[PDB]
């Protein structure tokens, strides 16, 4: 999902460059492949024409592309009644797990599951997401949102009985 | 989000303009670079060639790209009662905060919090976003928009008793 650049050094009048899928290039500093992914992965070529119509040596680099983690799922405690404590959970693995709120609040945990106490500003209804991250820094694809419902504690009922019995 | 533009003063035959993602152009004044993120950022090269046939040493330029705040969050005391003051405010760090009335009426403030008083022409109901701006003039993309609800204040009941007691 990132990018892959390449650049030049030298001031040579012209360039060639070559890669893993049919990638070529007559110009330094190449139009960057914005979606990377495996398929650009490979070595990349570069070979440089003088002024006075000589070739150089090829020089070349080799660019990998980390894989993101999958699309995680969640869990929720929803049918919550204000006041109470509310859990998010996921089995997905990672090595640091992305929370976000509905209203945008975005959070983080290297636990598995997040407790939000509710004084938090985090502490909202609506629907929650979640995103892990693995050891190569891959931000997986954003879980289905999970709503969360944080039920309001309803007012008392009048009570009493009929009045003194014999 | 802004563009990059590059001008010329010469009135030469033929221009060479080389750039950072196989940027280039044979014209004087080139198409703007209209979506500018800092791919484009970098040194732009130009080279002359005259009427007569020789070239110009190059001539360059360095073109920067400033980034933009993440987009900010807002809470808002949103189950609000006619006549109380209305108060949203963000965590998101700025220089300037940008407040964008439902209807469209568009305010400033250096505070995270504002407090709209209800003679202002800003208390009103509906969906509020907030967008901020960093050091640089940079403007975040706009928040999640967070729905404020004024409600009326209800009329009185009669009330009274079942009258004369002994």
């Amino acid at each position: 999902g990132d990018g892959i650049a390449l650049t030049t050094t030298t001031n040579a009048n012209i360039y060639n460059w070559t890669g893993p899928n049919g990638f070529s290039s007559n110009s330094p500093n190449p139009t960057v492949i914005s979606p990377a992914s495996s398929a650009n992965a490979g070595t990349y070529t570069l070979v440089v024409q003088d002024f006075n119509g000589c070739t150089s040596p090829a020089a070349s680099t080799v660019v990998t592309v980390n894989a993101a983690p999958a699309q995680p799922s969640m869990t929720t405690n929803s049918p919550i009644c204000n006041g109470a404590d509310l859990v998010m959970s996921t089995s997905a693995a990672g090595n640091s797990y992305i929370w976000r709120a509905p209203n945008g609040a975005d959070t983080t945990t290297a636990s598995s599951t997040l407790t939000i106490v509710p004084t938090s500003s985090l502490y909202q209804s609506g629907n929650w997401t979640l995103s892990v991250v693995n050891a190569a820094g891959c931000v997986s694809p954003a879980s289905i949102a999970s709503a969360v419902e944080i039920n309001s504690i309803p007012s008392t009922a009048s009570a009493g009985n009929n009045g003194p019995v014999c």
